[PDB]
């Protein structure tokens, strides 16, 4: 159903890409301490024009905030009814001025002190957006650690048109235990030390809280993560290996020129792709056409309302990943 594509201006949005999306979410605009939104960058502006020109049905939205963005500023703007009201008016004015069709609130992350005020902010923002038909979404966290204290999912659901669930970054630069999958679909069987660092657990968490699952999008990544100097498996399964050193996040479009993709191992239980290169001891966890196909099937099977992608511009020139997901 929905194909919600985040876009961060790595490269121009192509006319083929625009036709494969229902929603294009430019990323990012950030508010200052007074609720003034940063102006749309040139690369984001171009993608808006390219998307609308190539797909008259496409909704082009601005994601406000982001993983880099200080969540205490969201707290400040939303907690005060006066600043909440003016921030909302600034958002609505920003949409009209920049010819946008709506916005995504990417607040990473609301704390327990934010839980109710986040819902109030989204409900009020929806009310101001409703006459123009502007589309409202938010990005949701992937673990109970964040979800339980900070996310009133029923309340959020009552306000937004859909929820973009960030089912990725399950392992990363903070991981001290072992290598592991950035975005597996499932727990990876008996060798998996975790029940929850997978998309299925995160989506099931949301399914158990929200009224209408059609309002959920399962997020998928078009990027992967690498480690170097990686050693032996911890418990007989090559996905979880003795740590060397965190590498970086790589866009899919850049993996094939640095890794021999013919060495891809596809985990049959977790539904996730990785490469361990015994020659170099480099390790890459990523998503590829196979993992994305399995995830689209999961979404259809569970009746989830859509797929969201971070980020479509990380795809290769031939749209291997976007063509696989839809
Ligand atoms: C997905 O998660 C649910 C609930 O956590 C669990 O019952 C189910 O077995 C999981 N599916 C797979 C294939 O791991």
């Amino acid at each position: 159903h929905r194909i919600v594509g985040y876009y961060q201006g790595i490269r121009p949005l192509t006319n083929d890409q625009a036709k494969k999306l229902t929603h294009l979410i430019l990323a990012f605009s950030t508010p200052d301490s007074q609720g003034n939104l940063s102006p749309l960058s040139s690369v984001l502006k171009q993608a808006l024009k390219a998307g609308k020109s190539a797909n008259g049905a496409l909704k082009v939205m601005i994601a406000i905030g982001g993983g880099g963005f200080d969540p205490a500023i969201f707290t400040s703007l939303a907690s005060n009814s006066g600043t909440r009201k003016s921030f909302i008016n600034n958002i609505v004015s920003y949409l009209k001025t920049n010819e946008l069709d709506g916005c995504d609130i990417d607040w990473e992350f609301p704390t327990s002190s934010d839980k109710a005020i986040f819902v109030t902010f989204l409900r009020d923002l929806k009310k101001a957006m409703a006459p123009s038909g502007a589309v409202l979404s938010m990005a949701s966290a992937a673990s109970a650690f964040y979800l339980d204290p900070g996310y009133d999912l029923p309340g959020i659901e009552s306000a937004v048109d859909f929820i973009n669930v960030m089912c990725y970054d399950y392992y990363g630069s903070w991981t001290k235990t072992s290598t592991g999958p950035n975005s597996p679909l499932f727990k990876g069987g008996s060798a998996d030390p975790s029940d929850t660092l997978n998309s299925n657990w995160t989506m099931n968490y949301h399914l158990m809280k929200v009224y209408n699952r059609a309002k959920l999008n399962m997020g998928v990544p078009f990027y992967g993560k690498s480690w170097t100097n990686v050693g032996a498996p911890l418990n007989g399964d090559g996905l979880w290996r003795q740590l060397g050193t965190y590498g970086t996040e790589l866009a899919w479009r850049n993996m094939g020129k640095s890794f021999d993709m013919t060495k891809t191992t596809y985990h049959k239980t977790a539904k996730t792709a990785y490469i361990y290169d015994t020659a170099t001891k480099n390790f890459l966890t990523f998503d590829n056409p196979q993992s994305l196909k399995d995830k689209a099937k999961y979404v259809a099977e569970k009746g989830i309302g859509g797929i969201m992608i971070w980020s479509i511009d990380q795809d290769d020139d031939k749209l291997s990943l976007l063509n696989s997901v839809s």
